[PDB]
DNA sequence: ATTCTATGTGTTTACCAAGCGCTG
DNA sequence: CAGCGCTTGGTAAACACATAGAAT
DNA sequence: CAGCGCTTGGTAAACACATAGAA
């Protein structure tokens, strides 16, 4: 019934330790003086937990959580902040980057002072969660106590949640296999909870009822995973410059043409994992096949 | 009658060998569990069965499906999400690329947990929608923003087809329009097209205009040569203005690096249409190669073209 | 000016013609609508008078549309939904120009002629199927390459327009003088069509103003002579060159000696923008072989020598 | 909430001729024609038409005349099946707009919908599944000739009688757990004024006189006494209208008056004297309106004990 | 909330001639010219604004750019008193129609009022007192040569110095009770980047980790911990910017880079890259803005403890 | 209901630089 | 071996198109 | 004394002017 398995206490929260070490001080800090938390901003890549750490905030401060976003909402805003706002609760503006500069005008007033336009607005924090902050307006993106970002998780971390995420299912899967799955993430968590989905889709149709390293290491293959987590698409990607290119500067309109692939998504989808791991470069004459790329495909190095 | 034929059945698709060996193990762990298959996103190169493969997955898995198009559709999308969805429906958006980057955030928290985010008036309320299956085809997916890229379950590639998948195709075309056709000559069609279903089946569609223009009455394999050839096609698909890019590159320029803009005015040709219409076919082909100093014959065209090597 | 309604009146572009007989014919067998075709080509070589006559043909409607003319996919959706009836046939005229987003409208309306619209203007909004006849599109085009690649790959016939030979202009121009009343000669009309760059339409403006320079000579047939002297008078050389791409090739030949001069050293010496001189001057003296460009620089050939009255090399 | 056609409480009239349409219609497998209900307010159309779609095994779309031009298409292509019923609620409050996009949806069954948006766009004829609508206005007047003339079947409803009444106040009782006898809720009919409101309104006034009361029961002489300490008449008059009657009879003789000096007289407003108080004083013989003034009849004189004039 | 110029933390250079222009004002008994104040944002133009008012000893108007047309003759109508101070900040937000009809309140004192609301009527031309007009901006650019050129004052504000970001923290653990050292408010100054919100703010965070740590004053070391703790450089840099520089110089070598490369190497969003981290690596010298991508200068290299090129 | 203004986004264009061959 | 010429590729800066929020 | 002529007075029904509201 339910796939998005979130984790409700900062316990329970597994992989981002440097955060969770300030986060603590923070919050035994504001509750040692019975006061409500500084506004409070997170941003990272997708997928890493932004949303599930808003809730638990929410759930540590023990107070309510009101939760809204960006598109749903100018003369809005100063509606939820009286209607159904109590003194401690927290708002939680999802994508907060989307809101409107009128929007925006509308509520860093009722952040440094809790009064707007008098109306006496009781003690709240505001918890922003947005991919983008170079979209928020700098008046309001000056008014955020705490500015914090998500980091990539380790593969024993990604192992921890696919145990987690297999044990609320009721999955049998091993240490191993888990460990597995982890390495073949992209550092992310909900790529590790969709790739222990799909294995526990291939070991149910196999019948298999303990996902064993082994049945793993062959579903991950059947998906099509390297050992890196590198696609069908990616190894393709890489094959093709070292063999009809020699490896050297391509372009992106030769090389997305010598792929029947869009440059945009070759650019913007498949490009970067592949240079996050040193297995590309953009060198200003264009893309150029490292050594480890060379390696790790089977073929002699230059 | 109709020319866009579409099978309706996971048998009745042709050549997808790889896609479907994990797309029937997905749709068999779905309808164990009696859950609706997890979020689905289709691309690749245009014609190869990426519309009729989401019609297929919503007939095998036997729920209703709701067509939508992309350029269709910020505020909207809130609208056709509340309205019109029912628990196990599947909803089809095609190109899904050309959704605004503001109409997709609306589909940011519907995707991942069902339930939307609205304003009513009072105060922001959050509505719960049915467990759903939202599909979605596009040959961009570079311009579909990252976050709802991260909420699709699932992501397939569409190859290309083997010459004999072609003719597979051509032959099943043949049957339900009701023209005679021999193995050979699908064969051949099959050989001429360009990896391409949709090419295969015009292909096929234009021999059949000129045999019955003829009078001939089943299509054989002399017969579907001659009507190839009165297209004007070689035994690997290139038309004419193709030969003549070559040849001229071969002849004219020596063969070696030239360039766009030069290779254009030698032939008379924008070079937007010589780069965008007519290159990447040779290109993928092997006739014709982007290196840094220009375009490069190479030795395939010249064997093709029966040239001798330099 | 004035139009062909036949196939057999449409002058000079046989390879296109014996390809399009084969599939008027079947369609007119069959009673089936013809595929959608796409015609692109040059500029004045013919596209919408070959529009005109596939209409004519088929014995069904004409619709004509303009690419720019269609602002918002609203237009194109009340000109699919309203305009047309069964078998009709909508021309778009420079398709390129249609934006992206109604660009896209049209693959489900040329592939399941359905097409999808989003109607309710606000929460009520809902998405709606539209249904549509079997209809034809046939696009004319000069820049192929800005259509986006499904929607080239769903025109299910392709064709490219030729330039004509001089004969084909010399016959269109006699054509024009017959219905026109004039009495103009064979080789009269030969000299304007080689004077031609292989278009119609400058053939029939070249036309018009040796007429209107005959008629006031007082002459009542125009001779070759008089062609040659009207032809003098507008600036024409025997290949059609101007002024300015004569003085090119002189600049070419005298100041660098013919050899391989470059694009910027040759601009600067002509004092004009390397854009316009690439783009405007260039390719019609490589279409006549008068120039010839090589890795080192552009090299003016011997049939510019022999043209311009120059001693060979 | 009543389910079908016998659980109607009192249009005996209606209901006979509502038998027959709806069973020529189902017999038929045809959608009902267009059916237009006059009637005072206070009656209960909308219930009927529940009734109807009830027994025609149809859903409803209900919608009011005032409600949002353009919404019209909207609620007619969302949620409109083969046979579906369209219930307009006081259909007379329909803009000119509005009502120039309804009628081609009425007799053809198509409807141009606005496509583009926005700046002036084009529309678009879109087809529409047959279906009957309903329409219940309380002000024919105001119903223009061509929209009436669009209506297969008009019909009217009539004021009920004490009878049909109790039987309403009965269901009520029920509904709340009260124990009433027949002949109080006889009583409580009789003295509203043919209106189902007004009984339920002087029901529950009843039960809270007898409940203060401490009486498990409400029989027909609590029931008098509980309408004596409301102020009212054997024919629902309150105490303000048999004080108009006798300021009107006494101080000026039953002539002529005119509506500033009986306002004056009775420390009213004017326009309350005339829009809440003389409706039911005329339709009972009570009053007149004469050029001159506002007259007292006969009848007035009978019913306040006076000698005749 | 300071309330006289003596008061007021650093700007020193600016007060030095604002004290003087006061003075000579106030001893003319005449309004000081209208003064526009430029400076980068978070610097505090509005405290300024507000101790000018009290020095020259009249009321204050606050107004912003965004305000509502008309309201910008109902603020200088209604509440506007001889040698009132009217402080508009953001006054490049200012719209085109609220823009042309503020100059002849600026040179002339007189202002056309539209009196017949409604339609276009007429409007009707009103005096007002002598007053002084004070505007705010961050971005000069946007301000009209009709505009500048009114402005009879025009000073500039400039980043704070440690020392008076340690006076400012010092001010702030006073107000809100906690004990804290000269040294440790002049590290924490230090390590911010010339603004009084940044030090107010990373104040705030050194006093949640000492109260954590359960220590009743803080010291240097405890100061140093914290900012240690913090992630913070010696300039002010946080991790995030010292991983620029780092994926900068490694990666790429140091030279052009691109916005677009640059930010998919860091998994950034571009547009954050620019907006937000930046701006303060320029500024310091830490970074370079060519045509060709950006480059990282040898302060760069300095900093981080890496070889020189 | 139309007009106008803004902001955010997708797409195109104009430098600028580097490299390979010829050169004389 | 030191200009001259061509060819590719990337980076930033313009356009142009929408929505939405505005007043009239 | 029984029409004819005028003179007053009140009652209801029209106008005409505003606002607000809505797209
Ligand atoms: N520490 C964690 N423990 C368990 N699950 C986690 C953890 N961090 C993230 N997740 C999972 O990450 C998934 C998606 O991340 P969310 O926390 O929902 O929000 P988000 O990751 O910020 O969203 P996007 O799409 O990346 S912007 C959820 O299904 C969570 O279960
Ligand atoms: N495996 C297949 N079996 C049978 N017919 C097929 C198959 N794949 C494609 N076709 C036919 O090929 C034609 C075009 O395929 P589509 O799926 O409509 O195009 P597409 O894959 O959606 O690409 P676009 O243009 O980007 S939407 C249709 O007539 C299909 O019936
Ligand atoms: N004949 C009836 N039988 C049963 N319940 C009725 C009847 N008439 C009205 N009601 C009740 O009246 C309520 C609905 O309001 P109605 O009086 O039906 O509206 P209405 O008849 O249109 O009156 P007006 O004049 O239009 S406000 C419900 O509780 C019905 O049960
Ligand atoms: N120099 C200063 N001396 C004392 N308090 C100051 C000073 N600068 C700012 N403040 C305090 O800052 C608060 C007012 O906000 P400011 O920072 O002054 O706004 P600002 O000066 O306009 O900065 P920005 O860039 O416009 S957000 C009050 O609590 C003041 O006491
Ligand atoms: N084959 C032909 N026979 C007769 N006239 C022609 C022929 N081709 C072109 N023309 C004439 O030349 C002109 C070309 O313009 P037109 O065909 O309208 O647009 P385009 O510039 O796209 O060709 C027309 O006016 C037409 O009369
Ligand atoms: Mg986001
Ligand atoms: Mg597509
Ligand atoms: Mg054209
Ligand atoms: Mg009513
Ligand atoms: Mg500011």
């Amino acid at each position: 019934e339910d796939l998005a398995l979130r984790p409700k206490t900062l316990d329970e929260y597994i992989g981002q330790e440097r955060l969770k070490q300030k986060l603590r001080v923070y919050l035994e800090a504001a509750k040692a003086r019975k006061e409500p938390l500084e506004h409070l901003l997170l941003f990272g890549p997708p997928g890493l937990g932004k949303t599930t750490l808003a809730h638990v905030i929410a759930h540590e401060l023990g107070v309510n959580l009101r939760v809204t976003s960006g598109p749903a909402i100018p003369g809005d805003l100063a509606a939820i902040l009286a209607n159904s706002l109590e003194e401690g609760d927290i708002l939680f503006i999802d994508e907060i980057h989307r809101l409107s500069r009128q929007a925006e005008e509308h509520l860093y007033p009722a952040m440094e002072d809790f009064v707007m336009d008098r109306l006496e607005l009781p003690r709240f924090t505001l918890i922003g969660a947005t991919t983008r902050p170079g979209l928020i307006t700098a008046p309001l993106l000056s008014r955020f106590g705490i500015v914090e970002h998500l980091e990539y998780y380790t593969p024993e971390e990604l192992a921890q949640g696919v145990m987690r995420d297999a044990r609320l299912l009721g999955v049998r899967i091993t240490e191993e296999a888990a460990l597995e799955i982890g390495r073949r993430s992209r550092g992310t968590m909900r790529v590790a909870k969709r790739l222990f989905r799909r294995v526990r889709d291939f070991a149910q149709v196999a019948g298999e009822e303990v996902i064993t390293r082994e049945r793993a290491l062959e579903a991950l293959a059947a998906l099509g995973l390297d050992e890196l987590g590198l696609e069908k698409r990616d190894r393709e990607i890489l094959e093709v410059l070292i063999l009809r290119f020699g490896g050297g500067p391509v372009g992106l309109a030769t090389l997305a043409t010598a792929l029947s692939e869009d440059p945009g998504t070759l650019e913007e989808v498949h490009e970067p994992y592949l240079i996050r791991q040193g297995l590309l470069k953009r060198t200003p004459r264009g893309r150029v096949a490292t050594e480890l790329a060379y390696r790790h495909l089977g073929y002699p190095p230059p």
